[PDB]
C-alpha cells in the first residue's frame, strides 16, 4: 500500500493560561480536554485574542521507509508546532492548510509528544486586519496524520496537493488534460519510479490512462508534466449538471505503490461577457446564490463536516447556483460539496477594510494567495479568485495624512496579486468586491481585476431600493467593457419582529423580504449583471441578523422568497415560518375582526389561500409572491394552499382582538410600527398607537430617528432579548392614557437614553399617575447612563371612573418612552 | 401612603472586586446589569470546566432619592443567594443569611439629604456549614437573582422588621358555608419622636367596588414605639369558598392613617377554606374528597440560571394547570411571591419547605439559622390560601453514607432535636396548616422515628428507576399503610429522566429514552390513583433543571422534567394531562420526533415498522394515516397504541380524517436496505436511536452483523452498576455523550457488504471507568491507563492503525473518533477488524458514508 491518512483530532489538551508547553509535560490538571475542531472563542462572543496552547501525547513507531506528516486544515491565526521538544513547523494565516513533517523528530520508542502554540491576536502584517466577522482563535479545523513512502507527491508546495490539473482545451466531444506533478524523494539513494495517471468516473471505469517513468536523485525533487490528449466520452460540468470525475495518481517503486492521491476533475469551459454575463459550456446562465460564513453560533467556527454539507445543501435547495466563500478560503469539504452539488464558486483571501504599507504585509499576503490557489486549484466549481474586499472601508477612520500613501500601497499590492493569479491560473477570472464609496472611482482600483464586484445595500444602509438600479446602470454606462457582478446584497431580520408597515432598518421579517425581492428583481432584469450573492446565508457572529436562515439554519421568509425566484421546480408555500400569532388593537368600538395580511412564495401564475380548508381567494403571483388581505374572527384558524391536502399539514394561527375600550385582562412597543413577539414566554408587544378618547395609547411625542433610520441601533446594555423594544422610542411624549375600569393594574414603563457614558442633568423628568407622583425624578443619562435601560414597574389602583392617565413632567431635556405594559391584577 | 417601585435598573456587577463599600464612580471592569441577576447562568452548563464559581460578587449603583420630611424609605430584596451585606453611602445598612427568603433594609438613616446616593451589595454563594442548603441535587446560583423594590412609607407604618413578612397576618380560625371569622394581626411601627394616635381601616374585598366586611380601629403608639394589634371580623357572609377547582379569591385592604391622612397601605391575599388529611381516604377541602396530583417545580430555567422574570413564573404554573394539576410542591425552598399569587389565582394546593437537604450540621449556629429561615418562610407566605403544607427537611439522612462514622450518632441526635424544634415552631406560628417531611427509600427513618414528628409522611420513591421494579411501589406503600394505619401518606416525589433525542422500541431503565419515562410515569401514577390512602403525588419534576454536579446523558442537567428547560412538553406531560384532566383529551405522542429509520432485517423487507401512541382519557381513539383510517384502539391508562408498517417516504398522522382544526403530524420514514450502498450510522452497544439535532443525524440502534448486510461483529454491550453503558461525563464532547457512553466490549470488528467504491469510515471509541461512583465530577486531570487497552485496526487486511493505546494516549472518558477513507475493490465488501494486544477493544458507534474518492 501507499498513502495512509487518518484523523488526528482526538486526545488533545488545551490551556489559555499556559506560559510554555514546548517540552514534554505529562501534567493535565487545569488543562481542558478537547477534540478538534476547537476554538476558544465559541462562547466569550471583547473576545479573547491571544496565545493558546494545545498538547497531546500519542503512540507512533516509525517504520523503515515511511514518512509521517501532520496536515492542519486551519489554525487561526499563527501556529508554532513542537514535536518532542523541537520546533517542527510554523504557519501564519488563519484560513489555509499547512503540513508538518514529523519524521525528523519522532522517538524510536514510539512515545511522542506534540504541542501547538496558537495565537489570534492582532498583527499589522497579517490580514484580516479588521472586519465585521469574529476572528475565532484555535485549531478550528481538523488535523490529519498522513503516512507515505519516502518517495511521494510533495508536502511542501504551499500546502497544496502537489498535483495540479489543467484542462487547456475542452469541447463537448473531447478535451486535453494536463497534470503537473511535484515529486519528492526523501531517501539517500537515487530512485527509479513509475507514475500511473488515471482519469476515472469511478473505480470500475477509466477514461484515460497514462504511465510515466521518472528517476529522482538522492534527497531530490522534480516536477513532471503529464498530458492526456483528446480524452473523450465525458459529461460536461455545470451547476445544473455537476458531472464529476477524478484523477487517480499512483506513485510506484518496484511495482509496490509508495504514494497515492486522488484529485477532483470537472470538464468545462466558461467566460464572462460585459453585455450578457456568464457563459459555461456555451450556455448563458445567471449566477444567483449566496455568501457563506464558516461559523455557527454557539460553536464559533469549529464546525463539523456535517455542518458544511448541511449549509451547502440549504443553498442548493434554494435554487442557488453560485457560492462566494465570504472573505477567506474555506474547508476542502465546502469545495468538494460545491463540485458535487453544482455551484460556481468565488473564493478570496481576507484582505479586508484596509492595507498595511510595507513589504512584510506584501509578503504574507502573497504567500496566502499562493496557498489558496494551489490548495484549491483542482476544484472545477471555482471560477473566480479574488483578493481584496472593501479595501477602502476603513479610510473614514484613518488619519487623513495617511490616505494618499494607503491608496498607493493598495494599488501596488493589487497589481502584484493580480499578476500572481494570472500566472498561477490562466483559466479562471480575477475579481474584487467594492462598495459604495468614491475612493474606487478616484484611485482606478476597479480597473485591475477582470471582474468588478459591488457590495450594495440600497434601501438598507443608504438610499431606497431603486437607487440600486440607478447605481449599476451608471457603472455599466461608465464602463461598458467591465464585467459587473453583485458580490454582496442583503438586509437584516429578527424573526421576532413583524410590521404591516415595514421601513428601512427596522429588522422586521417583512422589510428583509421586500428588500430581497426588489434587488433580486433588479438584478434579474439586467443581463449585464453577471450575477449576485446574498449577504449572508445564515445569521452569524460579528463585530448579526443578515441571514436568509437563522443561526441554527432554519429558513426565514426571505429564503423561501429566493427559492420561488430561483428554483426550476414548482414552488408554492406559505410565508411566516416563525410566526403563528396576530394581535390587533381595535380602531373603533364596533370592530369585531382581526386584519391578517398573508403571503405565499410561488413561481406559479397564481395561488389560492384556504382558511379552515375553505377557499378564501385566488391571487396573482408577481415577483415570487402572492398576497391576501383577511379579516378573521378571533380564534384559531388553519391556513393552507390546497383544501384538505393529502401530504402538507396546515399552518395553525392564533389571532386576537384587543377591544377599543381596554380592561387589561396590553403591551405596546412605543416609537415603532412593528410588533415584537418575545419568544421566551410568548409575549406579544403591539406596534405603537396614539391615544384617543375612550381607548388607550401613547400621548404626544415624536418617533426617534437616528441618521435617518427609525430608533437607535446601539447595543442596549444589560438586556439581551429586549433590544428592539428599547431601541425605538418616542421623544418628548406627554404621557400615556388608557380608559380602564376601576381596579388595580401593574404598569411598566421602559425607557433608555440614546447616544459607560454618563450625561448628568441632561434628560431628567418625573412620572405621575392620576395626579399621584410616582417617580419625582428619573435622571436617565445621569444615574443610569447612555444605553442603560430603566424599567419602571409598579402597581396603581384606578378609582372614581378616572381611567388611567400617566404623565411625564419635564425637568431637563425631553422625556423618552420605549414601551408600555399594563396588566390587571387582583390587588 | 405606601409607594413601591422596582429598583432593578442601573446596577453594576463585578466578580473580581475586593471592596466597593465606599462611594466610587469608576466603571471600568464592571458589568452593567438589570436585576434579577445571577453570575452562574453560563458556567453551570457544559463549558469544559466542571464546577461553577461560588464566592463573593459585588453590586453597586448610584441613584437619585431626595428624602422627604415624614417619609421612610426601604429596599426589599426578594432574594439574594446566599448571604448579603448592604452598604449605603459607605455605611453598613443591613445583612441577610439564606438565599430563598426576602429581606428589608431601611435606607433612611444613611441617605444624603441632597439626593445623590450610592449603594453597594456584597453577595456570596460560598458553602457555609451553618447555612442550608448544605448539599443537594440542584445548583446554588449566586447573586441578586430576584427583583429589588424601593418602598416609601410614612413615619408610622406596617412593620418592615418582622422577618421580612408583611406585618399583616390573616387567619381564618372558623370557616363555615354560612359564615367565617377572619382575624388580622398587625405589627405597627412609629419612627416619630412623638406619640401618635392612628386609625387603621380593615376591609375584606372581592374588588375595589365590593366590601364583605369593614373595620375602623384606633391605635396609639408611643414615640419610637411599636405595637401588635389584632382585628377580628366576625360572621363574614357572602363569600365563595377557595379550592384548586374553584379558586375564589379575596383580599384584605389595610389603611393606616394619621389625622385621616394615609401613612401606609398594604393589601394582602385572603381565601376561605377548611381542609383536612385523612389516613384512609386522603385530602378533603370544603368537605369534598379530592386527589392531589401535580408536580414539583424548581425556580431555574436554562440558560438563564435562576434569574427568572415574573412572566416565567406565570408560564410555569399555567403549564401545570393545563396539565390538570391541582397540587404544587415548590421543590426544596420557598419561592417568589409571584409563584404563590399564581397558585392562589390558578388553584393549586401548595407544599412549601426550607432547604434542609441531605444532612444537618451539629450546633447552635445551624439551629439558629434554620429556625430563622423557618420563621421567614412561614411569615412571608402566611396569607396565601393555596399553602396547605409547611415542611422543613428533605431526605435528611441521604448524606450519611458519605460521612465519617464517628459523626453519625451526633448527626442523628442533631437531626432529631432540630426536627422537634422546627415542628414546634410551625405549630405555634400556624395552627391552621399541616406539617410534612419528604423521606426516601432508606431504613434510617424507620429506625429513628423521625417520620412520626410531622403530621404528614412524604415519600420520594423511584421504583423501577433507582431500585426494584414499578410494582414494588405499590408493595412499598401498601406495607407503609399496613404498618402505620394512623399516618397520612403522600408521594412528594417520583419521576424518571429522559432526553428528547433518545428513542427505543425496547426501552430500559437509565437509557434516558422518552419511552422509558412515559412507561415509568404511567405505572406509578396509576398505582397512586388506585390508592385512596395516598392523599397525593407530585411528579419530579415539572421541567428539566440545572444540577451542575450531574453526569449521565446530559451533564449538569437533571432531565426528569415533564417539559424541557425551555418549557416544551415531553410525552410524559401529555400522559399526565390524559390521566388528570377533566376536559376530553386525545392527542398524538412524540412531540420531539418526526423521523423513523429502520435497517431491513431481510432482503425482502420493504416496510418501516412504526409504533405510534396517543394520550387520551376517552374510551378509544382512531389513528389515520394520510387521512385514511388505520384502526381504532382501546385506551388503557391514558394511552392508545398502534403498530404500523409503512412505505418509506413522508406520511401524515392524525386522530380524525381531514381535521378542520388540527394540523396533522408529518413524519419521515426510511428503510436502509438489507445490503447497503452507503448512499449508515449505528449506535453500538445500545437499543436506542440517537437523533443528533444539530444536523438531523440519526444513529440507528445496534445490529449484529450477518452475512450479506452490515453490523457489529462479536462483543458484549457494556453494563456498569446495573445500568447500560457508562454514565460518566464523556470529556471534550457535549451533544454526543449518550452515543459514546454505550459500547460493545471486546468486539471483533465491524462488517458491511458494500459495493466496490470509496467510503469514509468513522469509529467512535472511549475507555471507560469500570466501577460506578457517586460523584464523577471531581477528577483532577485525566486518568491514563497505559498498556491496558491496546489494539490495532485493519480493513480488508490493510493496516489502518498499527496500534492505539486507548487508556494510554487518550485516557478514561476521553473520546477517540477514528476517521478515514478506504476504497473497496474486487467485490470484497468492507471488513474492519480489531487486533488485540492488551485487554479488549471497545466500540461505541460506527458511521460509513460513500464518497466519490
Ligand atoms: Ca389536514
Ligand atoms: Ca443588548
Ligand atoms: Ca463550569
Ligand atoms: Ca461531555
Ligand atoms: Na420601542
Ligand atoms: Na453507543
Amino acid at each position: 500500500g501507499g498513502r495512509c491518512q487518518i484523523a488526528f483530532n482526538s486526545g488533545w489538551l488545551f490551556s489559555k493560561n499556559e506560559a510554555n508547553a514546548v517540552l514534554p509535560d505529562r501534567t493535565t490538571a487545569g488543562w481542558q480536554a478537547v477534540q478538534l475542531p476547537h476554538t476558544w472563542n465559541d462562547k466569550d462572543v471583547g473576545y479573547y485574542r491571544g496565545v493558546g496552547w494545545y498538547k497531546k501525547r500519542f503512540r507512533l513507531v516509525p517504520e523503515k521507509g515511511k514518512r509521517y506528516f501532520l496536515r492542519f486544515e486551519g489554525v487561526n491565526q499563527t501556529a508554532e508546532v513542537f514535536v518532542n521538544g523541537k520546533p517542527a513547523g510554523e504557519h501564519t494565516g488563519g484560513y489555509t492548510a499547512f503540513n508538518v513533517d514529523l519524521t525528523p523528530f519522532l522517538e524510536a520508542s514510539g512515545e511522542q509528544y506534540i504541542a501547538v502554540k496558537a495565537d489570534n491576536s492582532h498583527r499589522d502584517d497579517v490580514p484580516p486586519l479588521s472586519a465585521d466577522f469574529t476572528f475565532f482563535g484555535g485549531i478550528y479545523r481538523p488535523v490529519h496524520l498522513i503516512t507515505t513512502g519516502e518517495q511521494h507527491f510533495s508536502m511542501s508546495d504551499y500546502g497544496g496537493p502537489g498535483i495540479y490539473i489543467t484542462t487547456p482545451r475542452v469541447t463537448p466531444h473531447g478535451a486535453d488534460v494536463t497534470i503537473t506533478y511535484h515529486l519528492q524523494n526523501c531517501s539517500d539513494a537515487p530512485q527509479a519510479l513509475t507514475l500511473e495517471t488515471v482519469i476515472r468516473k469511478d473505480v470500475a471505469s477509466a477514461l484515460a490512462t497514462k504511465n510515466t517513468a521518472v528517476t529522482i536523485s538522492a534527497f531530490g525533487d522534480t516536477v513532471v508534466t503529464v498530458t492526456c490528449s483528446d480524452v473523450r466520452n465525458f459529461d460536461l460540468w455545470s451547476p445544473d449538471h455537476p458531472a464529476m470525475y477524478y484523477v487517480e495518481s499512483l506513485l510506484k517503486q518496484s511495482g509496490k505503490r509508495v504514494d497515492n492521491l486522488s484529485q477532483p476533475l470537472g470538464f468545462r469551459w466558461f467566460r464572462f461577457d460585459p453585455e450578457k454575463g456568464f457563459f459555461i459550456n456555451g450556455k448563458n446562465i445567471k449566477l444567483m446564490g449566496a455568501n457563506r460564513h464558516q461559523d455557527r453560533i454557539p460553536y464559533g467556527n469549529a464546525l463539523s463536516n456535517d455542518m458544511h454539507r448541511q449549509d451547502l445543501s440549504l443553498l442548493k435547495e434554494m435554487g442557488g447556483n453560485f457560492l462566494r466563500n465570504a472573505h477567506y478560503p474555506q474547508a476542502d469539504e465546502v469545495l468538494d460539496q460545491a463540485d458535487r452539488l453544482g455551484f460556481a464558486v468565488w473564493e478570496e483571501i481576507p484582505l479586508v477594510n484596509e492595507v498595511t504599507v510595507g513589504p512584510r504585509h506584501t509578503e504574507n499576503t502573497t504567500v496566502m494567495l499562493k496557498e489558496m490557489i494551489k490548495q484549491h486549484y483542482n476544484h472545477p466549481s471555482v471560477v473566480i479568485w479574488a483578493y481584496m474586499n472593501e479595501i477602502y472601508w476603513a479610510h473614514r477612520y484613518k488619519p487623513q495624512e495617511e490616505i494618499a500613501g494607503r491608496n498607493r500601497a493598495t494599488l501596488e499590492l493589487a497589481r502584484r496579486l493580480e499578476h500572481i493569479v494570472r500566472e498561477l491560473d490562466p483559466y479562471r477570472y480575477t475579481a474584487m468586491a467594492m462598495h459604495n464609496d468614491p475612493a474606487y472611482e478616484e484611485t482606478g482600483l476597479g480597473d485591475i481585476p477582470m471582474i468588478a464586484g459591488w457590495n450594495l445595500y440600497h434601501g438598507w444602509y443608504y438610499g431606497i431600493y431603486e437607487d440600486f438600479g440607478t447605481f449599476m446602470d451608471e457603472q455599466r454606462r461608465k464602463y461598458p467593457k467591465r464585467i459587473h457582478l453583485i458580490s454582496e446584497y442583503g438586509a437584516g431580520s429578527d424573526v421576532r419582529l413583524y410590521s404591516e408597515k415595514p421601513e428601512k432598518f427596522d429588522f422586521t421579517v417583512e422589510e428583509q423580504t421586500r428588500f430581497t425581492r426588489s434587488i433580486t428583481t433588479q438584478i434579474l432584469d439586467r443581463p449585464y449583471i453577471a450575477g449576485g450573492a446574498l449577504w449572508n446565508l445564515a445569521d452569524f457572529s460579528s463585530e448579526n441578523n443578515k441571514g436568509l436562515v437563522t443561526a441554527d439554519r432554519k429558513p426565514k421568509d426571505a429564503y423561501y422568497l429566493m427559492q420561488a425566484l430561483l428554483s426550476e421546480k414548482p414552488v408554492a408555500r406559505l410565508g411566516y415560518p416563525f410566526r403563528n400569532r396576530w394581535v390587533h388593537a381595535a380602531t373603533s368600538p364596533s370592530d369585531t375582526l382581526v386584519p391578517v395580511r398573508m403571503h405565499a412564495f410561488s413561481n406559479q401564475k397564481s395561488v389560492s389561500l384556504y382558511v379552515d380548508n375553505r377557499l378564501f381567494g385566488e391571487a396573482e403571483v408577481k415577483d415570487g409572491m402572492a398576497e391576501w388581505e383577511m379579516k378573521l374572527i378571533p380564534g384559531r384558524h388553519l391556513l393552507s394552499l390546497a383544501p384538505n391536502s393529502p401530504d402538507t399539514p396546515e399552518k395553525q394561527i392564533d389571532v386576537r382582538l384587543i377591544p377599543f375600550r381596554p380592561d387589561g385582562k396590553l403591551a405596546m412597543n412605543v416609537g415603532a410600527n412593528y410588533a415584537f413577539i418575545d419568544t421566551r414566554t410568548d409575549l406579544y408587544w403591539l406596534p405603537e398607537r396614539t391615544y384617543e378618547k375612550g381607548s388607550w395609547g401613547v400621548v404626544g411625542g415624536e418617533p426617534l430617528y437616528v441618521g435617518g433610520k427609525v430608533g437607535t441601533k446601539e447595543d442596549i446594555l444589560a438586556v439581551d432579548e429586549e433590544d428592539p423594544l428599547y431601541q425605538t422610542m418616542r421623544v418628548n411624549p406627554e404621557g400615556f392614557g388608557a380608559d380602564l375600569p376601576d381596579g388595580t393594574y401593574e404598569i411598566e414603563l421602559l425607557m433608555v437614553d440614546y447616544v459607560i457614558t454618563y450625561e448628568p442633568g441632561q434628560r431628567v423628568f418625573g412620572v405621575s399617575v392620576n395626579g399621584t407622583s410616582i417617580l419625582p425624578e428619573i435622571d436617565l443619562g445621569g444615574s443610569y447612563g447612555l444605553n442603560v435601560p430603566c424599567r419602571l414597574t409598579f402597581r396603581y389602583t384606578v378609582t372614581d371612573n378616572a381611567g388611567l392617565s400617566i404623565k411625564f413632567h419635564p425637568v431637563s431635556g425631553e422625556p423618552v418612552l420605549s414601551a408600555v405594559r399594563i396588566r390587571k391584577v387582583e390587588f
